[PDB]
């Protein structure tokens, strides 16, 4: 009935991960 | 650590979500 939080929360924790090694990656 | 199988396939969606945003702007 009520959606869970632990997916939302994962998927946008993944976005602003990617964020920190792409831009690690890129110098 | 190691995280559950559903953790690993979710964050790989939003990782590779995000890769094509930064991508459109780094084109």
């Amino acid at each position: 009935g009520t959606p869970t939080w632990q997916t939302v929360t994962i998927f946008v924790a993944g976005v602003l991960t990617a964020s920190l090694t792409i831009w690690k990656k890129m110098g």
